[PDB]
């Protein structure tokens, strides 16, 4: 029976694997085989969908394990690198998306002056600063031990390689994800609900015609929807982990697990989301036969 719940969680974690991977190499494949889909913004898009493809490949597979056996077997270098690179993949996603949020803002309230000093390789070089930003905050703590915690249960879980559970200091934990996920979300929300009252004013009545705001706005559209379900993937686990480090009786673990999971959930639900854009749709069904 232990045997059928490991047989039953493996088919379905191949399957998520599966999902996660095929729809982020699909987005990833749209955008550069489609003229229409080189806008800037996609290429924004594009490092989404690499966080993505790193969660589907190296995350989930390495969690799964965990997850079905029960224990770590990977041993502890691994077991750091596999937590380093969890916490870059959420990093990276997160200020990307405050990033979109930034030029969004911008090439609406000054779209001249922005599409005269904006390049593809500008943007590739802000992509570059966003995931060596995320890589500082993320693997230089770990790196350095900052997050170990004293307790004797976090004692013996270190001391363990059959243990990859990341038990941290308060200090760590607070200070990390202020850093790493609630400052960029906050600055994502306010600049996103700002971009939402300036589309909205517009189409109200730029000398564009109405018919070509109202598609600027479908595109608008499906960036603010991929924003809420980012924000309604992790924010429980975000609460969660500070709630957690505060009273470890508050959270049992596999209540954590669950809230971990939901957003490394969010990994499968881009590719699904960007199907329901006309540009992407239309890509898709050309690409699969
Ligand atoms: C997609 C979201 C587009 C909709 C938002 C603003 C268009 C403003 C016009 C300024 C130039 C558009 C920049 C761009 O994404 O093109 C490459
Ligand atoms: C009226 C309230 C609007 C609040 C929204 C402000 C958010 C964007 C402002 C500055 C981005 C920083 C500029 C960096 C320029 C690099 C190109
Ligand atoms: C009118 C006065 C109202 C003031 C209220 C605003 C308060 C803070 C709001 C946003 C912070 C902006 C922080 C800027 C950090 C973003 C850096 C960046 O790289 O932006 C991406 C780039 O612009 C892509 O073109
Ligand atoms: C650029 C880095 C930004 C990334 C953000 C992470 C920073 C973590 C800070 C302090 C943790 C060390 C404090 C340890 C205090 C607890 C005392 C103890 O464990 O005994
Ligand atoms: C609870 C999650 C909070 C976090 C949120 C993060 C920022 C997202 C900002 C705005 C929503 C974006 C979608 C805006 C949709 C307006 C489109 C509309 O007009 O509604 C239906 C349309 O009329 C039919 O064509
Ligand atoms: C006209 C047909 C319905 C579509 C109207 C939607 C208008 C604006 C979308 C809000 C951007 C939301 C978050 C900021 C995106 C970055
Ligand atoms: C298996 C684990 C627990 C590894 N999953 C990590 C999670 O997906 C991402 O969690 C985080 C992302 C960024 C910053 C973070 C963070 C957790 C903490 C803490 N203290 N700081
Ligand atoms: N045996 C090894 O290669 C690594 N070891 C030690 C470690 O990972 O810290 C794992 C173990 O002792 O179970
Ligand atoms: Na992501
Ligand atoms: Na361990």
């Amino acid at each position: 029976l232990s045997q059928q719940w490991e047989a039953g969680m493996s088919l379905l974690m191949a399957l998520v694997v599966l999902l996660i991977v095929a729809g982020n190499v699909l987005v990833i494949a749209a955008i550069g085989s489609t003229q229409r889909l080189q806008t800037l913004t996609n290429l924004f898009i594009t490092s989404l969908a690499c966080a993505d493809l790193v969660v589907g490949l190296l995350v989930v597979p390495f969690g799964a394990t965990l997850v079905v056996r029960g224990t770590w077997l990977w041993g502890s270098f691994l077991c750091e690198l596999w937590t380093s690179l969890d916490v870059l993949c959420v990093t990276a996603s997160v200020e990307t998306l405050c990033v979109i949020a930034i030029d969004r803002y911008l090439a609406i309230t000054s779209p001249f002056r922005y599409q005269s000093l904006m390049t593809r390789a500008r943007a590739k070089v802000i992509i570059c600063t966003v995931w060596a930003i995320s890589a500082l905050v993320s693997f230089l703590p770990i790196m350095m031990h900052w997050w170990r915690d004293e307790d004797p249960q976090a004692l013996k879980c270190y001391q363990d390689p059959g243990c990859c559970d990341f038990v941290t200091n308060r200090a760590y934990a607070i200070a990390s994800s202020i850093i790493s996920f609630y400052i960029p979300l906050l600055i994502m929300i306010f600049v996103a609900l700002r971009v939402y009252r300036e589309a909205k004013e517009q189409i109200r009545k730029r000398k564009t015609s109405r018919v070509m705001l109202m598609r600027e706005h479908k595109a608008l559209k499906t960036l603010g929807i991929i924003m809420g379900v980012f924000t309604l993937c992790w924010l429980p686990f975000f609460l969660v982990n500070i709630v957690n480090v505060f009273n470890r009786d508050l959270v049992p673990k596999w209540l954590f697990v669950a809230f971990n999971w939901l957003g490394y959930a969010n990994s499968a639900m881009n590719p699904i989301i960007l199907c329901r854009s006309p540009d992407f749709r239309k890509a898709f069904k050309r690409l699969l036969a």
